């Protein structure tokens, strides 16, 4: 019956959604705080998903080059999966596990604030990213699920990794959107106080 | 204070979850069984949306044309927002308010469904795509919130309306996330038992 | 110097101009009448190609959901690149062979026909892409470049073959713009004699 | 007949690339140092267009942040047409005319380089993001053809106008793809010598 998985599906939902908030309150502030700190260096944020999650990624920098609830002037953000020709340029020319890391090599700036996204934390093209980012002092902010994934062992805490206490991909894009309209909110009421 | 603000986020999201658990319960279901019957009716589902909530409607199309859970060959669905060269070169031929009216005209079958979505309910993109649909014989599943909008009086059923009880744009699109993903669990539990 | 390496790109442009014209008359000619008895079949143009020549791909379909020259109501064409959420979907989930192929064995209906775009003619991508419209009854128009590639060896003639005389691929991209706009103009001025 | 308005395409378009070269000699080789300069000043290089011209704007970053011919690092270089998520947010939120020049106001450093196209000359936001990079010390390269539009008058010369001699869309598109291939061999060659 149709019904019940619908209701399954809001089940799951609101307890994984409590589950993150019980637990991803710190990891989340201090990516604000990251960011907040980046913006106000002078710098940008660059984000990257992997498949849909890549519609999060540019659903991200959409709400900062333009904006979330409080309206203010465009705030630099970048997003590595809008850039299609050069994706498909890069995914082909002619390899796709460089598409995102090729990207920060050309754009990443000295304190900048790479916004990686990975539902799996098993995205190559976003370790790669990651990867690159590292190379350049450039802090993370990992949004994850599972168990971090490859991800993981690739950070330190200039960094943060954001660990979505879920195994259903479903349920850990639900919550990354929840953290990342969280993070906009503290963009908002901490650089522009309305 | 950052942490207080960001549980905020995670209440309010899980309140409304739960509101709209409660009230869109059978909306979903009958607009779950309309997509199943036009994907074995031959036809197509069309996705659409305003913003970053276009986003959305690119990430159900990509769970249909690809996979979701459930390995499957690819289900015919297409997303409007998709087509840069196109909403560029109608948003500006040389004006925006028929970028997606005019794929639906021309891509447009008899028995495909519209996927329209749209928080505040009065995109006027989206709005004309659904004037445009209900011209073709075209059932509608409207992802709505607030109080509908413009969008509500465009109706009859052969469509069905998905209204968020919420006023607040970021959990309009949470909850949206949250009833593609069960949209696409009925598919594929249904068209493909696994 | 600049100024003559300027001139070297212009002078080897017009040359490959010259040559395409001298010999892809009549192939161009043929994918024109395929392409008009295709839209007046009731069914659509499916486009693709590789990189930068995914912009072109793009670049006619949108000329096509919109208008070229001559004000008309916009035909039905799909863009196979123009879908983020998908490729990225699809290129991962999780390897991007299959990018256009799924796409296709989805969308396509039995009348479409394939406007392949390829340079090298040797990208996966866009050759399994073809190997998939065979498979349904789909004419192909092939736009490439060198000896043709895999694609030459793909195709009987309910299809096409349209080969730039170039060894350069910024010199094919050139010519291939031409090609489009020339059957734009062929379907502008077939079906809608303005 | 199709046959003989397929080679007046290509006779008009050789007929425009000829009088290009001999006209655009100059102003390119400017945009081309211009463009040389910005990269070796730590800076990227910022594209948008119109339409399917868009397309073309892609395709050159795309050149950039990966390869031409001559194989190198990525330069840095962005579109402004690739973002969806932010125009779509932009070109409604809600209103189009201003999707690249808030991009240019948030992205734009000191030092970088607008590379704007526009076959009329006349398209809004086009001209609106000249007019955001000229109040930010940036030079503008444009790429127009007709009379050159309004755009004409909003250029001193730390910035270089390429007006192509043509009152076609379709051979003005042609001609601009020579340019920007011209450019990228011209950074190639010079950044690069292999």
């Amino acid at each position: 019956h149709m019904l019940e998985q619908i209701k399954n599906n809001f089940t799951e939902s609101i307890q994984t959604q409590i589950a993150a908030s019980e637990l991803l309150g710190p990891s989340i502030e201090h990516a604000g705080m990251m960011m907040v700190q980046c913006l106000l260096g002078g710098n940008k944020i660059i984000s990257c998903g992997n498949g849909g999650s890549a519609g999060h990624a540019q659903h991200f920098c959409a709400q900062l080059l333009n904006k979330y609830e409080t309206e203010r002037p465009s705030l630099p953000a970048i997003s590595l999966n809008s850039d299609i020709s050069t994706i498909t340029s890069i995914a082909n020319d002619y390899q796709y596990d460089e598409v995102f890391s090729k990207q920060i090599r050309a754009l990443g700036h000295n304190g900048d604030v790479l916004l990686a996204i990975s539902t799996s934390g098993n995205s190559r093209n976003v370790v790669k990213a990651i990867e690159s980012a590292v190379s350049r002092d450039i802090p993370i902010i990992a949004l994850t699920g599972f168990d971090g994934g490859d991800i993981s062992g690739l950070l330190g805490e200039g960094d943060v990794e954001i660990r979505v206490p879920s195994a259903r991909t479903s349920r850990i894009q639900e919550v990354h959107l929840v953290v990342l309209h969280s993070l906009c909110e503290i963009i908002d009421t901490t650089l522009f106080p309305q």
